[PDB]
């Protein structure tokens, strides 16, 4: 008697495991290495679980500080032309720094801080840091180089800003669950190096949708697996295997145009033309529905329109009436932006999953 009991008391929890399967949202994160897809991560806990709650990430963040620095600095001598240091007295401190490269488990004495600071105050060091897409540097260098006084306190707390300003390698499958309103959501975040790419099928099943990342910024830069291959033209390359993947042919794409303030600062640096990288730039107009914001550079609004219409060049070439592709303009380190941005995104996931009951 209570062994029927018990068991479709197992299948009652076994009916209930299945709907809440059915209705969670899984929303697969994809996009090249270092487009931000672990910052929108990030966010979505500082949103909806309980963010970082931090002293775990103080290495990580002095790790960052340290690869910021040794990176800008050893790439002087190797630009061609190389870089001088504005003031000379200052070698003695890229020698420390260059000494220290690569130690593992670096200790953080004093000295570091001290010359990191002084080299970044130099000129030249910083002429080497307006060059530095002629070598691969991490986009959160100026961020936390700015703060060295701050960061190297005993007492440092990590900010939150600082925390999502912080860079980690994903390596691997990293899954995350929130509830928005009662409606469950389950993100899946990926590396997305291309090694890590391969590792990408193993998401692809009942997935609800895709967001998509570009580092909208990353026009002038090229990616660090070969150390050639433009980024922007890579995220495109991608995106079109994803949009047209086997796999992925009835999955929508929410398509995040990431890194809008590094994008208009590189615009408003007017050091790196986009139609050096992208000639068909020249030709374009910017579309006449753009929504500029109030007081944006209007070469600002033409650059992210021209990359926000490259990539719907590829989405609307396929697909019509199978899936579709939802491009939003994001700053996955501004909190605010992407809180309006997720919940514009909420209805149409709703909508994603609702036409997959019917397909299935
Ligand atoms: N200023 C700015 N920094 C950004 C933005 N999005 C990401 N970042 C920064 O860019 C760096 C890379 O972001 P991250 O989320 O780790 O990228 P990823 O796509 O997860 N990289 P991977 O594929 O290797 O896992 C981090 O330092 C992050 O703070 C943005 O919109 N604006
Ligand atoms: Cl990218
Ligand atoms: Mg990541």
């Amino acid at each position: 008697k209570a062994q029927r009991e018990a068991n479709k008391k197992i299948e009652k929890q076994l009916q209930k495991d299945k709907q809440v399967y059915r209705a969670t949202h899984r929303l697969l994160l994809l996009g090249a290495g270092e487009s931000g897809k672990s910052t929108i991560v990030k966010q979505m806990r500082i949103l909806h679980v309980n963010g970082f709650n931090k002293a775990t990430k103080v290495q990580d963040i002095k790790n960052n500080l340290k690869e910021a620095i040794e990176t800008i600095v050893a790439a002087m001598s190797n630009l061609v032309p190389p870089v001088e240091l504005a003031n000379p007295e200052n070698q003695f401190r890229v020698d420390y720094i260059l000494s220290v490269m690569n130690v593992p488990d670096f200790d953080f004495p004093p000295e570091f801080y001290e010359h990191a600071k002084a080299l970044w105050e130099d000129e030249g060091v910083r002429a080497c840091y307006e060059r530095s897409n002629e070598y691969q540097l991490i986009d959160c260098a100026q961020y936390f180089l700015d703060k060295i006084d701050v960061i190297k306190q005993a007492d440092y707390v990590p900010s939150d800003q600082d925390l999502l300003r912080c860079r980690v390698l994903t390596s691997g499958i990293f899954e995350t669950k929130f509830q928005v309103d009662k409606v469950n959501f389950h993100m899946f975040d990926v590396g997305g190096q291309r090694d890590e790419r391969r590792k990408w099928i193993q998401c692809f099943n009942d997935v609800t949708a895709i967001i998509f990342v570009v580092a909208s910024s990353s026009y002038n830069m090229v990616i660090r697996e070969d150390n050639q291959t433009n980024r922007l033209q890579e995220a495109l390359n991608l995106f079109k295997s994803i949009w047209n993947n086997r796999w992925l042919r009835t999955i929508s794409v929410i398509l995040f145009l990431n890194k809008q303030d590094l994008l208009a600062e590189k615009v408003l640096a007017g050091k790196s033309k986009i139609e050096d990288y992208f000639p068909e730039f020249a030709r374009y107009t910017t579309p006449e529905d753009a929504t500029p914001e109030p007081g944006e550079d209007p070469r600002v609004t033409r650059a992210k329109y021209f990359i926000r219409d490259e990539f719907l060049r590829i989405s609307t070439a396929s697909g019509d009436g199978r899936h579709y592709c939802y491009p939003h303009f994001t700053c996955a380190v501004d909190t605010e932006n992407i809180r309006r941005v997720f919940n514009d995104c909420r209805d149409i996931i709703q909508r994603m999953h609702l036409r997959q009951y019917e397909l299935l």
